[PDB]
């Protein structure tokens, strides 16, 4: 039987009747593995070696032996569970590789780039004065190595990985330090799995991909450790597509304008005021360099104009809603927001017109517009001025929330947002008097082990 005759090249031994009946439905992809070219391959391990771990002792010789070992440990291997495993990152690896970490030894055109340079500083007291309204709370070594190769996958990669946060703001004003690069990917495991194998294969030292459920379709590589190396989401071609962009040097990075309004949302967190107390410059940077990209992108003028802004955010005590009007900026009267996320789909059916937006971990939460009224779920702790008080930084956060959904879907946005940043300029500070609790949320903490074949979901 060719099936056979493929299971047993690759095994290296006359398959058992049970290694036959457990592996049958494989030999499509087994046998893709068996005429995978492994010197092309070392060839392009190597050519990373020295392009980005061009600092570790080794031979061109100790790496194709840590990989031809590699693609024939499944001769060792009698555990089925265990060949499983084998053949599965064999295969993502051998289908994958070549266009993941391969293209990045073929060298790009040197792009005299322009860039624009911002004045982050008639913006630096303006930030640090709203952010002052709101204080009123209270790793491996490999991870240098891992972001320089991002800074070139960034590039190599346009379509299926962009970026925001630190770094990619540091791509607007230079001067903003930064560590990790945040990415979404369409394809974040397979990159994952893939640069997991460069790395054990160089280093000799075992990682584990881990899957954390809190998190929309997050996932990490750790070392055998437990320390960080690095992260990503992923997201469907579908949002991809919708999420605003800004092509800075050869990458996509997530409109500023839309990072800014996340970043107003997640001063709700409690975390967030917590991580403020300890170093309130820490944000100023960022919000500064935010602030001055929008003004100068969109005419936006701080003039600490009027009120209009924050409406209104009545909430339930206890069915924990937030019924806002919304009658003045967009064709919908009033938005709902769910504090529980179960509570939302339950509640969800019971319209049956269905056509919501689901934008995974980009909005943490999903939107329905319905009897032209909203229906969505906000994921941080709500903050109360006072008793039955939504207080203005939750206030605004839920608005930030809802303008998401309008950047997403090209919906007009840019007067809310003026009216929303400026609402920010010279508030007095208000206590918090207490907060809710995020939703608990059990799961699957399983992970993927580079040496000792398990899958842990």
């Amino acid at each position: 039987n060719i099936t056979l005759k493929i299971i047993e090249t690759y095994l290296g031994r006359v398959p058992s009747v049970n290694e036959y009946h457990m592996l049958k439905s494989q030999a499509r992809n087994i046998q893709k593995i068996t005429v995978f070219n492994k010197d092309i391959f070392v060839s392009l391990v190597k050519k990373n070696k020295k392009r980005f771990f061009s600092d570790v002792n080794t031979s061109a010789s100790e790496i194709k032996d840590r990989i031809l070992s590699y693609f024939s440990k499944q001769t060792q291997t009698y555990n089925i569970g265990k060949l499983f495993t084998i053949i599965e990152l064999q295969s993502v690896l051998v289908t994958t590789y070549t266009d993941i970490l391969g293209v990045l030894t073929i060298k790009a055109p040197n792009v005299i780039s322009s860039k624009i340079s911002y004045n982050v500083t008639s913006m630096e007291e303006l930030a640090r004065d709203m952010l002052n309204s709101m204080n009123v709370a209270v790793v491996s070594s490999l991870v240098k190595n891992v972001n320089k190769l991002m800074e070139e996958y960034l590039r190599r990669h346009n379509k299926s990985c962009i970026c925001y946060g630190s770094y990619s703001l540091y791509l607007i004003n230079p001067n903003i330090r930064y560590g990790d690069i945040d990415i979404l990917q369409t394809n974040s495991r397979t990159f994952l799995i893939d640069l997991a194998f460069l790395i054990k294969f160089i280093t000799g030292n075992n990682i584990i991909l881990s899957k954390i459920p809190y998190l929309r379709n997050y996932m990490v590589i750790k070392d055998e450790n437990d320390n960080h190396i690095i992260d990503s989401f992923n997201i469907r071609q579908d949002t991809m597509n919708v999420v605003p962009k800004i092509f800075i040097d050869n990458i996509y990075i997530v409109d500023p304008t839309f990072q800014l309004l996340n970043m107003i949302k997640m001063f709700s967190q409690i975390d967030r005021l917590e991580d403020l107390s300890k170093d309130p410059e820490k944000f100023n940077a960022r919000m500064a360099t935010m602030l001055e990209y929008v003004r100068y992108t969109h005419g936006i003028v701080f003039d600490g104009k009027r009120n209009n802004m924050p409406m209104k955010c009545i909430i339930d005590e206890n069915n924990r809603i937030v019924t806002v009007t919304t009658k003045d900026y967009f064709s919908f009267k009033k938005c709902l927001v769910y504090l529980d996320e179960n509570v939302l789909s339950s509640d969800i059916l019971d319209l049956n017109a269905d056509t919501s937006c689901d934008f995974e971990s980009v909005t943490n939460s999903v939107y329905l517009i319905h009897d032209n009224i909203m229906y969505t779920y906000f994921s941080n702790t709500i903050l109360l001025s006072d008793k039955g008080k939504v207080h203005e930084i939750s206030a605004r956060g839920l608005c930030a929330h809802i303008l998401l959904y309008q950047m997403l879907t090209s919906g007009e946005y840019k007067q809310c947002l003026s009216d929303l940043l400026n609402s920010m300029m010279n508030r007095d500070k208000i206590p918090i008097y207490s907060h809710t609790e995020r939703d608990k949320k059990p799961g699957r903490h399983g992970f993927i082990n580079i040496e000792k074949d398990i899958i842990v979901f």
